């Protein structure tokens, strides 16, 4: 399977910066969602789940085809709760009907990270919608009740190494787990709609307790009202993972730089860009534009 990026006809940077601005403006406007967390966290989880289906062995899945719009993928039990992110983006797709679905879902993740004052994420356009029969089957996304060996093996399918996995997991500082979506409940820290390295700091400094929640699943809970998934706590149980957790807890700029590289790679896996394709765009935030 080869997937060649094809720029939406006649579009350039200025067109995609208008779409970025439309998403950022609605993120600011619809601030009441999920007890005032806002839509930022569910939009970076949507960009990760539409990319996270990729398989390096046969180049199936991934963000290219925008197949989350089809019933099979939209209804995946692992995607429970992401309908809220799709509904947020639906008015913006009506306003810019020329953007492909893969490009809009991946750009929603980029916009959310940057507007929640995370690092700049370079982004490339050119994903092309593919037919319903190219939709990957359910079951390619990760379980939360496992250990470090499972996380390591799982991310080898997306060819992410240990460093890329630990950097990507720092996004779990954002938003919260919701009992009715996943069978887990609670936030991972106090700043859950501002992008920071707090996930690493909490993992190493909190006093965690293994408890059972109302859906009968075990999770790690702390005196401060925070929680961590079994796969999250994995990162301090493994010696290789633990030393990179300590590095990001002690250097927030290195965490931002490594996250940016791994998140762009996640969103681009499976796509072939021609050498006459445009360079990655770096979008300005609303704040840098005085908007
Ligand atoms: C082994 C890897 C991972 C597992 C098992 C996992 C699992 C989960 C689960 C169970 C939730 C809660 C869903 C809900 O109840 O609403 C969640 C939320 C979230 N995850 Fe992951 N995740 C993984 C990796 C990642 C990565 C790599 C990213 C992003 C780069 C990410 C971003 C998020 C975000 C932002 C949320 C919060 C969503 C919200 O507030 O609505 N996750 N994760």
């Amino acid at each position: 399977l080869v997937h060649v990026a094809s720029v939406e006809k006649g579009r350039s940077y200025e067109d995609f910066q208008k779409v970025y601005n439309a998403i950022a403006l609605k993120l600011r406007e619809d601030d009441e969602y999920d007890n005032y967390i806002g839509y930022g966290p569910v939009l970076v989880r949507l960009a990760w789940h539409i990319s996270g289906t990729w398989d390096k062995h046969d180049n199936t899945g991934g963000s290219y085809g925008g197949t989350y719009r089809f019933k099979k993928e939209f209804n995946d039990p692992s995607n429970a709760g992401l309908q809220n992110g799709f509904k947020f983006l639906e008015p913006i797709h009506k306003e810019f009907p020329w953007i492909s679905s893969g490009d809009l879902f991946s750009l929603g993740g980029v916009t959310a990270v940057q507007e929640m004052q995370g690092p700049k994420i370079p982004w490339r356009c050119g994903r092309v919608d593919t037919p319903e029969d190219t939709t990957p089957d359910n079951g390619r996304l990760p379980d939360a009740d496992k250990d470090a060996g499972y996380v390591r093996t799982f991310f080898q399918r997306l060819n992410m190494n240990d460093r890329e996995v630990v950097a990507l997991m720092g996004a779990h500082a954002l938003g919260k787990t919701h009992l009715k979506n996943s069978g887990y409940e609670g936030p991972g820290g106090a700043a859950n709609n501002v992008f920071t390295n707090e996930f690493y700091l909490n993992l190493l400094n909190e006093d965690w307790k293994l408890e059972k929640n109302d859906a009968n699943n075990e999770q790690w809970d702390s005196k401060s009202g925070y929680m961590m998934l079994p796969t999250d706590y994995s990162l301090i149980q493994d010696p290789k993972y633990l030393s990179i957790v300590k590095e990001y807890a002690n250097d927030q700029d290195k965490f931002f730089k490594d996250f940016s590289k791994a998140f762009e790679k996640l969103l681009e896996n499976g796509i072939t860009f021609p050498k006459d394709a445009p360079s990655p765009f770096i979008f300005k935030t609303l704040e840098e534009q005085g908007l």
